[PDB]
């Protein structure tokens, strides 16, 4: 038996640390796709999360910033966020966790020496190194066929190795149909200006074609805080008449990341998005009215978190996942994971990395695993006190479900 | 006087665990009322909180589940939530706490043996046992005159034990007046199709009649997130012209449990209710415009909790109570109780059990007391460090107010 | 070298304790303004925060309360909140902390003796004593030219000493222009009936004249949950045509304190204000459309805190500050500071005292600094463990930024 | 590098735990030697250290105790020292650590179940199991040619396996020559009544004969607190004319375990020995006057420990080792190890187990490694603080010296 919390803590920490992770949502790509897979210290430092932060300190105008080279940008952020002020924020701390994990020494602050480490490795080598360090066995990518560069790679035979899984990202189709319908036509999908049977079948064809070419684990889309459903709009009709039925047929879950308010600050680029609390009505309707469809949902507002958990108690076809973007900070990750486990036990997916830069897998999982471990230790200790006798194998089992099995079990694969 | 956190913690925990509890809201009934009072391990396992949870895991269809016998359902839940996955959720932990409390040993996981304990015992007995273990001196029931079985009971003179108190629940009357008014007719209450003096006075008779028959400590109603007041609706009118004036006459408080969205998932039965954030406008209005009325309030949305505390700072005729339903989880209980004590001192009612099954009193109060004691220890220790000295007597006094006195003083009994 | 959390806790606690504080928002006044500057134990006990709290207990009518003398009220509150029940609330705790900090001993509960301390001392002496004990180097006041007593003081030549700075509060002008315009004309400002060039120019003259006279660090206003911008109202036009242009010319930041619902309980006086969640739309617009203007923002609703931080991530012309009013409680201060640091690093102002009574400076900063120090320890420890070198000089630098430099840096002074 | 004490601690603990141990003094025997190798829970419970302790509580006479069967003695000790009083003593704590280490569960206190674990294993199997758990690579036995049983095993040609090493124990020869000389004669060693050339040569012959048969890593003897040298006694002459000369020729060190006063309480058997402070004169003389001889020393009196460390500072032919018997308690092990490291760096052997029962290897080493690890963390931290940069490889090296290499390097094998 586990006679003390101290022994329980060590055992839980070991289980969590040893458990290979399936990162069900990232912005990483199989290395064979080429330069689109971003990596190295300069990429880590230029992560848009750090761009927003540096802009709060530097005198360098945003225009000037974008005009600088990748190396110059990295130098500026290093100086502004690490040298001039202690790198205490979550994103800055993450850069340090990566460096340390790669065997580099943050104590020297020798940026040139860190760069040299990367300059002598191939992408294939760095992916092997990182996946081993972060103990990540499977990476789910975000594949947007509407992006010209991504589309051409797929059309020209590019396929990911077994460690990388595809996910059909449909933001342009679902949120900008008025513009996107023209491109569908240019690609041979005869969508009409009237939402008729022809338009429905062609949008379905598009989805089916890409499902066949990508073999996605799920279809996804990020939605605004004003998201509602049903709705007489292109989004409402495409979801209802095309997406859901196609998803039901192939038994592919629909991933909705709700709460992002796009481009409140255009100049910042990828760092210019904001957040807003959403109504749960649209989500509630979808789960109740489409019982044969699977939905993976993560929300951006802190104020949506608790009710999202309650909604998960209502419908089994709802699998909530991760602590997304602005929620991906220790204070939030902790409260979210606790409310989730208290109302759902182990029937959820606590985290994903959303890694845009390869090395981030190291800090994203290291930082989150330590928090999730502390939650588990409290929960296990609580039942041990109630007289329950939890075993190490059961612990390893629960941990496997949280970090990998629940996802694969849900996507039905 | 106490001059160390060590001794302080000793005395606080002692006062808290020794303090006789008055559960000012439950779904239990004096044992003389018969079977309506649920109890035993099978009832604990089939609590709807656990029904919602098992459905997220089990392959069994909700139809087949409802088709199963009580025993069969319990066995399914025990297997799905306790054996196949660690029973870490608050609801599952609660069952274990209950068993351990009764002397049973969760370490064995011998569901059969646990079952035998209850068999060889009677309702009258188990109530004495449970009330002894949970150290609860008074239990406030939820008495719905609109329920047939329950109604006939009060009609036949059935009086509840002196340790069980009555609460007049009016959900059907205030939320479904249109369908309810017809039943009011059948009971000699001549309500008119229109809201005239005739209808107003008959609704009052209905209320006054039951107040006499039940001698309730308060009248209660659960409301939706969209609750508004004033409001040109039956609820708005019935509350304004009947409930309020009557309540003020008998000097009886009005308990409003706001935030529940009923039947979002009909098939789940009692486990099918959801939650939503409410506007404080209505409660603000009621408290201000009706100073001679006493209001007991509790809300279901995590996002309503802080402003409710602030509202309690504004109006003394407002007494906030407990961490209701989806709020009844350690993470929320802790933050709620701390915000409350920081802005209200000891002028609020920290908790109620909402027990639907007798034994639940054990875990409900055990889990809550441990959290409440911790909060008290920190707050006492903070003033202790400022030089203030607290006596054990003052501690028992304070603990008395929180777990029993504030309620009786508020209702005026 | 700082090579452990233990050593770090020491250095951080020391740094925070020794860092002189610039309180960028208070209701204190330079001693040479006389009466208006409140102080002593009777004033502390009658802080409106404690009034609201006593009214939740004392059966003394609010009318009677206001009818009695300062000392009578102080005696009642002390009796009701310190003797009748342990003074565990934040506001009561504060009273005790101020006493101890002054040398008085709360263990004795000798109110009479505490009073003798203040009786034999001048105002000039008490400010010197308090500013020293609270380690506060600069105090920003709230100067409302619409208050007859304050306005006449400025008009007659009253100037604050080196330690007190002015802040031009404009609530009457922006939120009550209909009644206020009549007073502007009485003072020579020819604002017309319709919002035309003449009205715009005179309102500007009004602001400019007062900017010359007070030389304020910033212009301020408290706003309701329903605040919006742009908006066709006097507030919206005054801000758009008058406030912003003037603020930009003199490079004076605009301080918006959003979320207060005034007078939901008029009888309580200053203690009768409530809170409500606001939309971020207005703030988002102001920041994006007026890049040459600087904004200081703090919000009253707990539910606005997280999204306000994200907004700060989008705009560098936004500087968020403090845990205002109902947010100024440990539980909230803690969660707010951690969310801010995690997403903003050190680019924010964690706190302000909002002191109405001089002595409060002692407890406001002592209670807050302890929480902020603990947050810092956690954040520094996280990067230390990640391999980062943290020097005592860098800690002092960061601490100095948070408690003083960020403010002066933002205001351009 | 090692940036923090927390990381240093993890690395030191790991190095220490992972380092295979050479236990240079035990009372264990290679399994092929027979039943002389004691093992199992009953042997653990009847360890003489526990016999002395039980006699302080039990009403059972020492005579009756010796009359009981081994199983009965074990039952009594378990009841008296573990059940009737908490097993907080070091020797009792040790029994528990062994049980836990073997996978058994101390929480059940099921002595019968623990016994079942041992009945199904063979000596050779338990040796493999224990050496693995305790991470002991090499064991030094105590081989007494004067014990009939053991002597026969050697005369038969039995050899210990590669994991076990011999040490020629000479207590009978050196301390009881008058009686022992008669046995030397029966064995062919023609020693005379007078200490002449013949006696000296036969004694030497006896030593050489056994050194050739055992190939001991050292010759050893336990001495009384009155030990002196030079000395005109059989011990002084045998050491001067036989032991030392032989030891030099074979380059074999002489181990002296000084401070034991034998049989102060005869009836207690092996548990009847006491302790006394010794003069350092004889050891000082031996070290200085016999520079070509190597000496391994350990002393029993707490009051001899510091001066022994200082003596090691004077002579390189002196190797001090372990915390012997009455010194083998946490409080002493810690103060000893700290004085030794502070005055000798890593030039000493911190510990040996003195295990009489096989399983004790588990607790002796587990208990000592944790203390030693703590001392090392402190010392490394102090030099890290002085700017030194210790590497993980240097730590492993230092650890190997302390737990293994220093010994083998000193005995030149
Ligand atoms: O980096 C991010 O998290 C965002 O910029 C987006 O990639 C977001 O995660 C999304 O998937 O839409
Ligand atoms: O179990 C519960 O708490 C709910 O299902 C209801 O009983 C709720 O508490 C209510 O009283 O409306
Ligand atoms: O005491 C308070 O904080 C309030 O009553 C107001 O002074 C508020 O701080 C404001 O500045 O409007
Ligand atoms: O168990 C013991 O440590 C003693 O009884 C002796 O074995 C002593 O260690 C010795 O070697 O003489
Ligand atoms: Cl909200
Ligand atoms: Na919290
Ligand atoms: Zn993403
Ligand atoms: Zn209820
Ligand atoms: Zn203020
Ligand atoms: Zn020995």
């Amino acid at each position: 038996s586990i006679n003390s919390r101290e022994v329980l803590a060590e055992k839980v920490k070991n289980a969590v640390n040893n458990q290979p992770v399936t990162d069900m949502h990232t912005h990483l790509f199989s290395p064979n796709f080429g330069e689109i897979l971003l990596w190295d210290i300069d990429e880590l430092l230029t992560y848009h999360y750090l761009v927003a932060e540096v802009m709060r300190w530097t005198d360098v105008s945003i225009e000037a910033f974008w005009a600088m080279s990748k190396r110059e940008q990295a130098d500026l952020i290093w100086e502004e966020l690490f040298i001039k002020r202690s790198p205490v924020s979550e994103a800055c701390r993450g850069v340090l966790t990566c460096l340390q994990g790669l065997g580099l020494d943050p104590a020297t602050r020798d940026l040139q020496v860190y760069r040299e480490y990367f300059a002598k490795k191939t992408s294939e080598e760095q992916v092997d190194t990182v996946l081993q360090l972060a103990n990540v066995s499977d990476v789910v990518m975000t594949n947007d066929p509407f992006d010209d560069n991504e589309r051409i790679s797929w059309l020209e035979g590019k396929q990911p190795d077994s460690r990388f899984h595809a996910a059909l990202r449909l933001d342009p189709l679902l949120n900008e149909y008025e513009q996107t319908k023209h491109r569908l036509r240019d690609w041979g999908y005869k969508v009409n200006d009237e939402w008729n049977e022809g338009s429905i079948q062609e949008v379905k064809r598009f989805l089916t074609d890409w499902i066949e070419r990508m073999d996605p684990v799920y279809m996804a889309v990020s939605l605004p805080p004003t998201f509602s459903f049903p709705e007489e709009s292109n989004r409402g009709r495409i979801i209802r008449d095309c997406l859901l039925p196609v998803a039901e047929k192939h038994n592919i879950p629909f991933a909705m990341m709700i709460g992002v308010k796009k481009r409140v600050h255009p100049a910042l680029g990828d760092a210019g998005d904001f957040v807003g609390k959403a109504s749960m009505d649209g989500v509630e309707h979808l789960l109740r009215e489409y019982p044969n469809n699977k939905f993976l949902v993560t929300m951006l507002s802190r104020e949506n978190q608790h009710e999202l958990v309650v909604l998960a108690r209502k419908f089994s076809n709802l699998m909530i996942f991760g602590c997304w973007w602005f929620m991906n900070n220790p204070e939030i990750i902790n409260e979210m994971t606790r409310m989730r486990m208290e109302m759902l036990g182990t029937s959820f997916i606590p985290q994903h990395s959303d890694a845009r830069v390869l090395e981030q897998l190291i800090y994203k999982w290291h930082h989150s695993k330590s928090i999730i471990a502390e939650v588990l230790i409290d929960k296990y200790d609580d039942i041990l006190q109630a007289g329950w006798e939890v075993t190490e194998e059961e612990i390893k089992r629960d941990v496997a479900d949280l970090f990998s099995r629940n996802f694969w079990r849900f996507v039905g694969r």
